DNA sequence: TTGACTCTCTTAAGAGAGTCA
DNA sequence: TTGACTCTCTTAAGAGAGTCA
């Protein structure tokens, strides 16, 4: 709403409803060839999601409350971060699944920073095989690897050079 | 183009006006404390651009040739691949910058690799600094680095745990 | 046959707000 | 008030295609 008293009633009431999400328990490459374990706090496929929960797409949600009979909407894994400074050098503060798991609404797996780094997390060799974040990967990242490469660095003729 | 042949043609052609493009050269960092230097056949700011080049966006380029009548066109960093798969494990192939750099168009700092590659080599360690991608990483990557979260995990309760 | 413009679209990480009941 | 839906937009990596002289 609009007091830091009010935001922290939003939390605590998010963090509530969260809390009660079934957990799923995740083993996960953490990089270097080791494994660990996290737990994931995730909203229900379908509805009911919990109190304050709605879908606005496949794997976005929102959480409504009204204060003084005025409502007010969060996208789902944003509320954590409610009280924390919205942009970075210019840029939109963004939920981080340091898990990334979508369905996930757990704060102990969630950051808030540029999309560029919410992004980069997908390819990270992880927290045990060269994590270089200031806060930490929990786990390596889902695209890390060699890649696919269909075709590198060719040429023809000789009007090139690297 | 259409036969082998005259998709060869059309390589040679781009390759001759892109080889008299204005060659940058850039020290860039390798990783691990590396400097190394790159060369970049840039496409001017603005028109012209070179024979057969043509602006459709602020940063996107099209290359048109007319073989028997009909016109023919191609993304600006696609022809070099033109004679290669154009889809790998059910995703596009897309024109990738080794050196991240948009504007150059010199073939032997692309590849060619599905869209998740071609992003996720922003946040690579670069060729000394660990790089594990089967077709060599040139540069480090602009976005690596510890990142700027401006929040971490974070619970106001004990609901959760990792 | 060419050049220089015009446009909307794709992907995945993410977001905003409106309609009913 | 609270729930369950509906819709389009943002950002960088990238695309195809139309007009006109
Ligand atoms: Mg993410
Ligand atoms: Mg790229």
């Amino acid at each position: 709403a609009l007091t830091n008293a009010q935001i922290l009633a939003v939390i605590d009431s998010w963090e509530e409803t969260v809390g009660q999400f079934p957990v799923i328990t995740h083993h996960v490459p953490l990089g270097g060839g080791l494994q660990g374990t996290l737990h994931c706090y995730e909203i229900p496929l379908a509805a009911p999601y919990g109190v304050g929960f709605a879908k606005n797409g496949p794997t976005r949600w929102q959480y409504k409350r009204t204060i003084n009979q005025v409502v007010h909407r969060w996208g789902s894994h944003t509320v954590p971060f409610l009280l924390e400074p919205d942009n970075i050098n210019g840029k939109t503060c963004t939920a981080s699944h340091l898990c990334h798991n979508t369905r996930c609404h757990n704060p102990l797996h969630l950051c808030w920073e540029s999309l560029d780094d919410n992004k980069g997390r997908n390819w990270c060799p992880g927290p045990n095989g060269g994590c270089v974040h200031a806060v930490v990967c929990l786990r390596q990242g889902p695209l890390y690897g060699p890649g696919a490469t269909v075709a590198g660095p060719q040429q023809r003729g000789s009007h090139f050079v690297v």
